[PDB]
């Protein structure tokens, strides 16, 4: 039945979603109001809706976040394992400790995003814009640039 709740949520416009989010105390996650209705995201929103407030590291594993404006989103300690971020805008985003394992970041724009503690295992970054690699090592600015990332 909780699957039913999540479908209905994603069927609403961004501001009706933002209201549901207030009613549920999930208002810190304003980005939920933007993700598209598809199978990947029904699942993602189920995790938020089964026991809300019991997850407070944003777990977006496997979500389809492609071609979204997520400028200045805060996702500290978030799990973006296997997520799809192709062509999305994440300008000045807080991504500290974000797990990008096996995620797709082709053509995303992460200029100015804070990257301390990020994990990039098997991550697709061809043409991902990283700006200055804010918070990245050197062995990281190395590895990623080799794999297609672009640095300002």
């Amino acid at each position: 039945d909780i699957r039913s709740q999540s479908i209905h949520f994603l069927e609403q416009s961004p501001s009706e979603r933002l209201q549901i989010l207030q009613e549920l105390g999930l208002g810190r996650f304003k980005f939920l109001s933007k993700i598209r209705l598809n199978d990947s995201n029904v699942d993602c929103v189920i995790r938020f809706f089964q026991n809300p407030g019991q997850m407070k590291f944003p777990n977006l594993s496997g979500a389809d976040l492609s071609e979204l404006n997520l400028d200045e989103v805060s996702l500290i300690r978030g799990n973006l394992s296997e997520a799809n971020l192709q062509g999305s805008s994440l300008l000045n985003a807080d991504l500290i400790f974000v797990n990008f394992t096996k995620a797709d970041l082709r053509k995303a724009d992460l200029r100015g995003a804070t990257l301390n503690g990020t994990v990039w295992l098997d991550t697709l970054v061809d043409e991902c814009q990283l700006g200055i690699g804010n918070g990245l090592t050197k062995q990281q600015r190395k590895d990623l640039q080799l794999r297609g990332a672009e640095f300002n």
